């Protein structure tokens, strides 16, 4: 189903944790909405988000940040703050790799949901119960996905492979945003260096 | 050993361009251009290559050499996780659903096609061509596949895997820690006994 | 256990400034200095300080978590691990390092002039030159009978270095201690209406 | 004596052209290592051990203090210019290379006796793991630096401090040596154009 996807994705310092506790919940909240999800083993709902929250998240402000300039909307950071707080490659591959592509083949709501959903359904999560159950509910995903495209962009023959092909860059993206600690430089950044000029 | 690995290299690098030249329209994109997509690509055609050579061996890989590596082996050179995830998310996969040498072939030539590539002249260009790849993809997987109408996307969502596991080679020295350990032990005593 | 660990950081923040403008003379460098000194310096500084603190204790580091290598190589960190035990906390154990020696390293890595952005290097390399001059007078005075002491401390700062960045690129602090108190997090969201 | 140290430092195929590029200057590395007293009086396998924990730092170290005589540049005899590292993505770690080691090294003048017992100080390391003996290591670095400080306390009576700013260039160079590794820096450097050159046989 294509609907309840959609249907889905429309609906002191270091406590940072908070902000992160609650941007986490909204995936989980996500997450619970797509069919068949809730139905898995709990374990392997754990592991399918824990494998999954990074692509997930820049999926979610790349696609958000359509409506900017040099910027992600989370609210709004210029390339110019990412690059001072020493992470303006990673920040830029999500601007030219996800943002812009998504701008300019005007991916929509649906078509969003729908890879995310692919990511979500990831059969090569490591310690999950049953992978196999996993690949049958990405593989109805991807299958109403194609279903959606060739319905609602005909003119646009190869708009689902284009889809599927920006996964890639949100791989090694998202391990980049691992591996520089991307999301809490964003936003812990200043407060940190606020909170330290309580040495004043 | 170590002369070995380094000629091997040099054949590898070879059969990459050779190859490259023969997919049509790369020859006719500026050779900067080439060299970009060539550089940022090596590691993952490489990968896509032996990974589909390995089908054919239990709990290993096969090197365009000859020369086949146990996961044992790669556990003993502590990259005992990247093997297996070599194993796990590619081998067996491109097993389990008996991906043809054609679909490996449209797949490499989606990678090398990369318009993510840094510094292009012409993305747009690379992009055109790997579109006309995946939808030649497409036609021979509907053609020769019908009954699994879904082995299009499959294909395709094994790309994800091919990048990380990818970068994963990369940072861990995948290639020089398999082949390479005792090699490097040996010559630096060679050199040691030398006068 | 999240909302613990989180405390914890902020308490060991608050405990790194506290300590940090009792130096003598870091008070007196520019605010900008002061915070790229601290954003540079944190983890080995904590590494140093739970380094030393592991000396009373076997095959493990204390954090009041006692956290023992079996589960350290259990959560896929045993290398990182064995290197801090091996590299910091028995050596330091081995040559009996003092709380004295322990804080004048600290002020060595804390006014470190590569630190990237800083307004006047000279100035922080300045007040290191003081505060390592400081530890060769305690060194040569307190242990005479040890004339390389001196250089054994600074030599404790490479491994210091690199077991730094090895942490920072490994999660090792999250890995160890939010392992389980992430999936905890989760099922708790899961389980949530 | 540290004259021992200062005597030892006072000496078509892409890929098969990178090795025998990388050969020839592991080998000067093993010949200098022979050179530094006691070091060839070790286990085989120790000797070995220490070259495969040390080359990356050695090698840094001995083009950071060839690249003194040069601005925005190292010496390896290949001149490179930080715009070709820039280009070869690894303008970061030569950026690094110059601010934190290179002129470092010419502010403080630091001669060749001083690099060679840094040198000596690296090599003979003592957490090397697989060590055979590490107290045997441990106990020749204690020699080399007992025998550094001798020196810088003789050569630089007026730089009481001369010998911990020389120990305190050792931590830059651990992090400088491990992004070199990460990033590939020494094989990208200079293979980079002869790949490049390679490759442009398309026609
Ligand atoms: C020991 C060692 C050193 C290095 C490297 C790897 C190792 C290295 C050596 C062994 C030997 C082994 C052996 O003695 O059989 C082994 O099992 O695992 C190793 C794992 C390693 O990472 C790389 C490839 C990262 C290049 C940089 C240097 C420092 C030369």
């Amino acid at each position: 189903p294509v609907e309840r996807i959609l249907e889905a994705e429309l609906a002191p310092v270091t406590n940072i944790c908070q902000a992160a506790d609650k941007q986490l919940f909204t995936l989980v909240e996500w997450a619970k909405r797509i069919p068949h999800f809730s139905e898995l083993p709990l374990d392997d709902q754990v592991i399918l988000l824990r494998a999954g929250w990074n692509e997930l998240l820049i999926a979610s402000f790349s696609h958000r940040s359509i409506a900017v300039k040099d910027g992600i909307l989370l609210l709004h950071v210029h390339r110019n703050s990412a690059h001072s707080a020493g992470v303006g490659a990673i920040f830029d591959r999500v601007l030219t790799e996800l943002v812009s592509k998504m701008r300019d083949m005007q991916m929509d709501k649906t078509e969003l949901g729908c890879l995310r959903a692919i990511v979500l359904f990831n059969p090569d999560s490591k310690g999950l119960s049953n992978p196999a159950e996993v690949e049958a509910l990405r593989e109805k995903v991807y299958a109403s996905l194609e279903a959606y495209c060739k319905h609602k962009y005909p003119e646009q023959p190869g708009r689902f492979a284009k889809l599927l092909l920006r996964l890639p860059a949100l791989r090694s993206i998202g391990l980049k945003c691992l591996e520089h600690l991307f999301f809490f430089k964003l936003i812990g950044d200043t407060p940190i260096d606020t909170f330290l000029m309580e040495m004043l």
